[PDB]
């Protein structure tokens, strides 16, 4: 708590370097390159770093530490950048897509005056500075392709998640029949815990040396499942959720969102109640929420979830019984303590 | 002109087996699937194919013919689809940036019912397509990381360009201070002339085993020098190409566009003229459009074009004797010939 907050300390002061590297003797392109710095600046920075950090601490308990020079390290700060930067590409354009208003507090990029929907060539941009510094710090290391391949394919797995949430929840669209357990568990393993969870332990493995087909796998096992309860808590406290100690507040029933608490009350909900769901849900309507947040409570979801806590708690420990070795456990033991608080 | 438009034929009917590949044990991203088969359908079809073709013609043009068996030629027709997956990928974004209506005569993505800005997902999907492509057919291939750079870097150069093009031209700000040529010629580098004209070519030469930093820059500054006279002549003939014979109707004044017409117009125009350019230049009005075209017209801009295009036609010769070797002149002059019509 007081020594990975020293670590999150470094990782910030490591940003104006990428920036300063990401913007340099081709004189008439220098106006788009002071827009890139305004696009980085304003939309990698404000996070709580959480997956790239992973990159840095992962990195430091795999490796021997009479292998971890200055270069080393520059390195895995730099791939945790990478992760940052994949991250803060979805978001911007996510942000477009969805109409939101605000981000981590702020006016969302593409809402500021002279953006607009010139934030998706910016999103771009933020993608495209990944395989910059890739190329800059680590063309001549031999994990080089494999850490290409993994973002790519964290980028296209998140794409193709992102696909089916539009697909399954359409603003403006009224449809519980889309919202099945399955269909959430398939969403969320797309779009949330591949990028989050499984790409930056798996770039600290591949920086490690170990590129190993099956202890990848092992590794994913754990981390897919990781990601699963991460989002499931993430839709608890959109409505349940202290919003002083959360940050937020939540719209997720207005949104029409496939949420983890729709999912489990349309499999509770009596004709009358998938009726006041189906009249009440995915509008803006104080009272319509209200409505919806009080059939929720009456169905014990706070309970439910409880119990779901617990269950998958047990469920980790057990996969990283099983799959951690021969990493650390301690790999996964440091994630699942900084979110089954 | 009989045998190119032959080798077309075959390029498109490739088309249906990179959609069945990109659209295969995974039950529940089903749907993302099929969404996914609409986006390449809708948006991967319907141009002319140079761009694509360009890496077929060459790839056939610079390999030994006793080492082009059946996956050699597979792997050329994949890769020219990738550069048309590239460029599927810019288009659909650019047209919700601009708001464009139409393309290549029909309804543009984005302005189809239910897709809306979902297109920015669409586009990234296209893009990451490219990728899969790659892996699923060049992977055992010794090019595969040259070519997955070679894509990446088209992608950041054009992204770039675009940067630089909607810094210079904001749609509702009259400013034709921003219009010079260095600022032209620099927004049609990076903007076009890298992918559709470098990017093709060099991706044969990377199939055909010439990957020599020497070689490629030989065969970029022929290719960069084609891709600006591309542009200019697209430019004038926006505006004085009979329309029945180009396909559109230009709108590049109305558009507040940094066309090589208003540059030139620009360098010419007493302070009289460039107040009519000033009140006119980036209006709908049609009388407003009017009024600049005869300015144009006043000041001999067809007759400075006609004038660049010999000049140009003369210089590439001059480059292609300097710099074509040691690839068979043919490969450049072929691309000469559908551009110096
Ligand atoms: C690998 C990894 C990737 C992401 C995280 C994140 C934690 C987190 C987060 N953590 C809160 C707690 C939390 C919020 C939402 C779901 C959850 F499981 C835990 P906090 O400890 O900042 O108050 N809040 C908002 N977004 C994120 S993203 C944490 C980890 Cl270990
Ligand atoms: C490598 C390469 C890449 C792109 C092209 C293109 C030609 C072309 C194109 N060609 C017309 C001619 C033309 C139009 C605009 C500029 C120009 F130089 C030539 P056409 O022969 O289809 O009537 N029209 C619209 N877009 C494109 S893109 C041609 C080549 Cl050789
Ligand atoms: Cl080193
Ligand atoms: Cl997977
Ligand atoms: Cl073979
Ligand atoms: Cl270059």
């Amino acid at each position: 708590s007081d020594v990975y907050a020293q670590e999150k300390q470094d990782f910030v002061q490591h940003f104006s370097q990428i920036v300063r590297v990401l913007t340099e003797g081709h004189p008439e392109i220098g106006d788009a390159i002071a827009r890139l710095k305004e696009v980085l600046e304003y939309n990698a920075i404000g996070g709580k770093y959480n997956r790239g950090l992973t990159v840095v601490v992962a990195f430091r308990e795999l490796v021997e530490p009479r292998k971890q020079d200055a270069d080393s390290l520059q390195r895995a700060w730099t791939v945790g950048w990478c992760v940052e930067l994949l991250q803060a590409f979805f978001l911007v354009a996510d942000d477009i897509m969805d109409s939101s208003l605000t981000r981590r507090g702020q006016i969302c990029w593409y809402q500021k005056p002279g953006v607009g929907l010139d934030a998706i060539n910016d999103a771009n941009l933020l993608e495209a500075c990944i395989y910059r510094l890739l190329k800059l710090y680590c063309r001549e290391q031999p994990y080089y392709l494999n850490l290409i391949e993994l973002f790519l394919q964290s980028s296209y797995q998140t794409e193709i998640g992102q696909t089916l949430d539009l697909l399954t929840a359409p603003q403006g669209n009224v449809d519980l029949v889309r919202f099945t357990e399955k269909r959430y568990k398939s969403i969320v393993k797309y779009k949330t815990a591949f990028y989050s969870f499984y790409l930056p332990i798996a770039a600290a493995m591949y920086m490690a040396g170990i590129d190993g087909e099956k202890e990848h796998a092992n590794a994913k096992k754990i981390l897919l499942e990781m990601g699963e309860f991460f989002q499931i808590q993430d839709d608890y406290l959109d409505l349940f959720g202290d919003p002083s100690v959360t940050g937020k507040i939540g719209t997720d029933i207005q949104d029409n969102k496939c949420s983890w608490l729709v999912v489990q009350c349309l499999q509770r909900a009596t004709p009358e109640q998938y009726q006041i769901l189906k009249e009440n849900y995915g509008q803006k309507e104080a009272e319509k929420v209200a409505r919806v947040k009080a059939l929720y409570e009456e169905l014990d979801l706070p309970a439910v979830f409880l119990q779901y806590e617990e269950d998958s708690y047990s469920h980790i420990m057990a996969l990283i019984e099983q799959y951690a070795a021969p990493l650390p456990p301690a790999v996964f033991l440091g994630l699942a303590r900084k979110i089954y608080k």
